[PDB]
């Protein structure tokens, strides 16, 4: 959000550390990506 920073993740969401890099995954939207999700 280069406009507006103003945003987090939603109730869910987890971030792991892994050798490989840092990823972003969602218990209930199930959706795993590589960088921060929205709402």
């Amino acid at each position: 959000g280069s406009s507006g920073s103003s945003g987090g993740l939603p109730p869910g969401w987890r971030k792991i550390h892994d050798a490989a890099g840092t990823y972003y995954w969602h218990v209930p939207s199930g959706s795993t990506q590589w960088q921060r999700p929205t709402w």
